[PDB]
DNA sequence: CCGACGACAGATAATTTGTCACTGTACAGTAGAATATAGATGCGCATCTATATAGATGCAAATTGAGTGGCCTTATTAAATGACTTCTCAACCAGTCA
């Protein structure tokens, strides 16, 4: 590793899958719909909010195991911190 | 015989997700509203215009009444009618007769 690459070699090399979620597409794009077209116009939707509708969702399709409130806040994370 | 690399298997923290406990912050009457501007539209009042004159005047026929100018056989007699003029208009004495 120290021959192939710079002292980068010798430190730690971080994981594949740091900064995408396990949780199913479906459910990662429907949280970032959901978030954003809370927001058109003069509409303010919150995280929690959104979660609510993670919920609703969740019921109609008999999820029994959606995404939580803090993977809600995870997943809209790079969302809120780029603005 | 020694060194380096790949296959397969095994163990491991980073990553993601979930749960749990502690916490900063909004709820507290409140931004639709004030103040300029241009630009178009409409009602009102004045200021012209173009038409429409009837009354007055000048003139030129069209008679119309009122003028004026130019052209014409004559002399005797007789009768008739109507007129004019002139003249005249004494009175008793002297000589017969039945």
């Amino acid at each position: 590793n120290w021959e192939q690459d710079g002292l980068v070699g010798l430190t730690q090399t971080s994981r594949a899958d740091k900064g995408k979620h396990r949780i199913g597409e479906f459910w990662e794009n429907f949280i970032t719909k959901t978030y954003k077209e809370g927001n058109k116009g003069s509409k303010r939707m919150t995280p929690k909010q959104v979660a609510l509708r993670v919920e609703a969702k969740a019921r109609e399709l008999k999820d029994s195991k959606p995404p939580n409130y803090k993977t809600v806040l995870r997943v809209l994370a790079p969302i809120l911190e780029k603005q």
